[PDB]
């Protein structure tokens, strides 16, 4: 079938690919919105092919991906694979920790695949299609096959988007700590890695103050515990944790701790987990299932089990009372780390609801919590971190990935976004510059990061030179005076409007074909327009201003719009931004 | 002599008797689709119209033997009818409730025919089994090793439900139901043909002393709480009461955790000194071992990182398993690294402590996960049980195992699954002869009928703490006539008369039974014949011999008739054709005959030596 709008244009086209209980129910929820409920139910896979269309048609949403484009680009052929929370760090086939079955068109069509579907997603570049599949074979989906979805058609991309988000996604009711929207977060992970210890945390805190930076908080990362699954400090690397936390308090540092859902087989807590039955089980529901993650082999906690939830929460509360820790970084949470076939205390026909149940563990510590997964987690009022970025320039987890990823996550109704580490994680063989991100990549990244809801340093500015430190202090000051006040105001609006903080250009210019295509610019609310340099050896870039009057950061009033500003000057130590007038 | 129809077939012998009948239960044939080319009869279509690879190939391997190869490939089910009351069947699996001949009780949906622990289940199949059924009418069936074979039964129509399926089963693909039905002149000749065709004979013989002197086990006496003091007290008490020993078997638990191989120093302060003392008192010693490593073993981490364990289906991670001693992984005996690793630890215990051999406990695939992967794929999961039994090969002379899956050529002892201190066919005294004969049918000659008096499990013990005095005495007497004899709860736990009865049967075993067991053990390599034989072995045309579950032979010449009922000082004794000299010197030369109310005191067993 195919669908048109009131103006007569074809906005949606779909081919049946399993063959030629089916229904299409038309609904008129508003004078300007037309929705089409669709079902195909016959034991053999259902597949429908959704055509993106004639390249003037641009699409947004779906999953956080390793290679994030905006609008969405289909590369090659992909057989339908489970649309579930996966770790996308090392896979361009899989789908990332934050996703919904939601696709939005610039032609003002949108599709929400029904939550019931055992949903698998593939694609075909040749015919430019999304391959929408329901199946129960070779998949972590369990029965409780049906492909069911709703296609809606509005007047423009922004109105139809707002209708869909208000229909399907819950807004958060609370706001993270104000300081997290202004002062940089400092993380041990990229700087020190696993080898972090009591000396290194204190040296870091000293160096942060010596170079005159504020902190939202200091985040002590992997690894501070004797084994993965233990909750208390390794006394070899942390001789007197209490004294460490006292010193950090004296220097005005709030502190968070890296946590995860795993208990390795050589944790002092593994036996306790087995005997108390706190772990995700093999299919028969009798025994723990072993899992492999990047930090070894063990079990994973069952967050559908009240005993496992209270047990995890108990250890977090103890770290809080013992050390005055503010909150936690909840790492992993993807079901790609659960077994293919598993059982839990409450059955999960949809495995990704496990990811949701993990994100619930942040609720009691939400104010300075971060998670890196979201599956209908929008009403959890903590920060959502993009999956670990690499110290490269490109769309593959690099600098050019930041704006597509942040916008994608914003489309899915998560306002409080943390675009991971300034300069990336500096992984050997995945670092433009060898040991650390090259100076120019670090500077351009820092500048984009200064305009996002939360800013996190690991490799600090003073690792480079005094000019890089000066650039950092400049953008820290600019963030405090211009960006932070707006982020907080927009953060406070979310409860009422459900609108995101970081917005695509097309948000205010929904009928603008150029705004539909832009992946190099973004808005903070409707009034701040940001155009970072995202290419090396460049001291200028083309800047698109949509309809309306815009006052440049230099005081230039642009009142003949829309217009492309060609070779607009932007020095290494500058970012192009424009305020609505 | 085969009669094929749409919905099943039947077979007759040269004399004209129907000796085999089978119904197709996953469909019927289209007979217009059947064509005969010499020996081969092939059919290409079901009655429903489904395409089918079905055939029956007749083979004449000998003047007196006629075989019928059968295949059905499109879940496949055929119902094999046992027939009228006059037709008696033997073989299949060791079972919780063992009858002889085989009795079908109630309705059973086909379930995987795999090595299971039948201690607590009357549905499952035991550690020793083959897909082999033998009829008193001289028909036999061997189900093809290829089949993903599931077995059920139906009492109403008295049928075995033979099923091939790949759904809800530990069988993996590499469904086809394939088998061979053979017909001979008598039950013994057709049995001998089938055993020689399908089962390898062992080429070696266990230590002579194991066929004569009692084995002493710590398990039933002390259980888990066994320690260095208790082993030495036991050894002292064995010598104080003037008994020989094949060996002393130190059982569960002597290690700090399950998966560790060395002695718990809390319970065994100086193991070396313990073994020295046992050597000084002329004790050979064996140690209880198992295929598991619990999660709290000091060897669990080593197993995970070295990938020595049976894995979950994706083949990446160990699969956790539950056994009666806790939760952990199970060693992959298809993996050379896991085999060398296990063998390494056994060799170290040998050189360190001069241990003679090991009791290899568990070994059933009911302790592996439903769905698993191994270093080498096992379409048939029970081959894992076989690979475990191979670990006995280097220590075969005083080794025992309690599983067998084409393990016949491993020249160690095979132990019946743990017996209970009850009288009945449910792992009790009356189970001993059916079980030993069943295991003998499957070509395992060196059989150990577990512990004299059973394992004394609370709530499963006629007598409370220990087996009743009378049950213990009657059991000891029948156990004295089996290939290997094992005490745990010793005679001196009762009274001086029980000790005297033990010394009498120990002496009788040494002078009468042991010389015959050794001679018959030495014959196996040549003849492939078992040691313990059913009455019908020498009397294959004797309808009474076909039915007897209360008597057995040692070879062809020693006939044994124990009392298997409480408060009895007599029993009926059937003597088949030939002359028999009673243990009292009575010549019975008018046979076959039923000896009615034949006197057997509490301290006696009825036995008869061939005199023809
Ligand atoms: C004790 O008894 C065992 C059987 O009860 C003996 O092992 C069996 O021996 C026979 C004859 O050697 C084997 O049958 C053969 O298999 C070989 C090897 O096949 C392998 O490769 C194929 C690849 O196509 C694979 O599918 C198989 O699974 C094997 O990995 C074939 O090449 C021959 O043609 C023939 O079919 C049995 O495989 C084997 N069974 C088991 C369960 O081990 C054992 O040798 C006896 N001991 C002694 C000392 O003789
Ligand atoms: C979306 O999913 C829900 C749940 O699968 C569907 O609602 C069910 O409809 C089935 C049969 O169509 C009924 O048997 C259930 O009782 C319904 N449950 C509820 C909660 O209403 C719904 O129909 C699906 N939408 C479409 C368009 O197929
Ligand atoms: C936060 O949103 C989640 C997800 O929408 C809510 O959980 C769902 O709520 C509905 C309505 O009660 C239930 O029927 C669903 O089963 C829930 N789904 C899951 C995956 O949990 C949750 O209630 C919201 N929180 C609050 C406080 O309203
Ligand atoms: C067990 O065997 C009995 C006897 O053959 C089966 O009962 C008959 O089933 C047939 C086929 O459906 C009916 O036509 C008869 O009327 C049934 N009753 C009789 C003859 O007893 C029974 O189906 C078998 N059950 C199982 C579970 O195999
Ligand atoms: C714990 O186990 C991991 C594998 O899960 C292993 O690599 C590591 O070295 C072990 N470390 C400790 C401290 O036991
Ligand atoms: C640093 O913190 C102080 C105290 O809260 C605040 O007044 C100031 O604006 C901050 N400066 C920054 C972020 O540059
Ligand atoms: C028995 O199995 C083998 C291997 O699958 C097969 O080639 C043979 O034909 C089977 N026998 C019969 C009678 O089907
Ligand atoms: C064990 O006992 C013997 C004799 O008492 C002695 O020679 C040996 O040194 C002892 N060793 C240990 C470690 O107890
Ligand atoms: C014990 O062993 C000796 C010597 O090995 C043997 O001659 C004797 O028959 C055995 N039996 C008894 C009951 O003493």
């Amino acid at each position: 079938f195919s669908i048109r709008n009131q103006k007569g244009e074809q906005v949606f086209r779909l081919a049946f690919r399993s063959g030629a209980h089916f229904f299409i129910q038309t609904v008129r929820p508003k004078d300007t919105v037309m929705c089409y409920r669709v079902r195909w139910e016959e034991g053999r896979a259902v597949e429908h092919a959704m055509f993106l269309g004639d390249a003037a048609a641009h699409w947004y949403g779906g999953a956080e991906m390793r290679t994030q484009h905006w609008p969405i680009r289909l590369d090659g052929q992909q057989e339908p694979q489970p649309f579930v929370t996966s770790d996308v760090y090392s896979s361009d086939a899989a789908f990332g920790g934050i996703l919904e079955r939601y696709w939005l068109s610039s032609r003002a069509a949108a599709i929400k695949v029904n939550d019931s579907v055992p949903f698998h997603l593939g694609w075909n570049s040749t015919e430019r299609s999304l391959r929408l599949q329901a199946r129960y074979h070779d998949t972590p989906y369990k029965p409780p096959p049906e492909l069911s979805y709703r296609v809606c058609v509005g007047s423009d991309v922004t109105s139809i988007h707002k209708y869909m988000v208000r229909r399907y996604f819950n807004k958060p009711s609370r706001v993270p700590a104000p300081e997290a929207f202004r002062d940089p977060i400092w993380s041990t992970w990229a700087l020190y890695g696993r080898a972090v210890d009591q000396d290194k945390v204190l040296r870091f805190a000293q160096q942060i103050r010596l170079h005159h930076f504020n902190s939202s908080h200091l985040e002590i990362d992997d690894m501070y515990t004797p084994a993965y699954g233990d909750f208390d400090f390794d006394e070899v690397k942390f001789p007197n944790a209490s004294d460490m936390f006292r010193r950090l308090r004296d220097a005005g540092f709030r502190v968070t701790l890296w946590v995860h859902p795993f208990v390795n087989y050589n944790s002092s807590r593994f036996g306790e987990g087995v005997e108390r039955e706190l772990f995700v089980r093999e299919p028969t529901g009798r025994l723990p299932a072993l899992v492999r993650w990047w930090n070894g082999i063990g079990a994973v906690l069952d967050f559908t089990h009240p005993k496992a939830r209270d047990w995890f929460q108990g250890h977090l509360r103890r770290l809080r009372s013992r050390y005055s820790v503010a909150s936690f970084k909840f790492d992993a949470g993807e079901v790609s780390y659960l077994p293919r076939d598993f059982s839990t205390y409450r059955p999960l026909p949809d495995p990704s609801v496990w990811s949701r149940r993990y994100t619930e563990m942040a609720l009691p510590f939400f104010s300075l919590a971060e998670v890196r997964v979201g599956y209908q987690s929008q009403n959890i009022s903590c920060f959502f971190r993009l999956v670990d970025r690499d110290s490269v320039w490109g769309y593959d987890l690099g600098l050019r990935s930041l704006i597509p990823a942040v916008l994608t996550v914003s489309m899915l109704g998560y306002p409080f976004i943390l675009p991971d580490m300034v300069g990336g994680n500096a992984v050997p063989q995945r670092t433009a510059g060898g040991d650390v991100p090259e100076r120019e990549l670090y500077i351009r990244w820092l500048e984009v990061a200064a305009f996002m809801p939360a800013m996190q340093f690991s490799i600090p500015p003073w690792r480079y030179d005094a000019e890089v430190v000066a650039i950092a202090q400049k953008f820290a000051a600019l963030r405090a005076s211009l960006v932070a006040p707006l982020l907080l105001e927009l953060a406070g609006e979310v409860t009422d409007t459900g609108d995101p903080i970081v917005r695509p250009l097309w948000w205010i210019a929904p009928g603008d074909e150029t705004a539909h295509r832009i992946d190099s610019q973004f808005l903070i609310g409707d009034t701040l327009l940001v155009a970072p340099v995202l290419e090396p050896g460049k001291q200028e870039r083309d800047v698109y201003l949509p309809a309306g009057k815009w006052r440049s950061y230099k005081g230039e009033l642009f009142d003949k719009t829309p217009v492309l500003l060609t070779d607009y000057p932007v020095d290494l130590d500058e970012i192009a931004y424009f305020t609505w007038a």
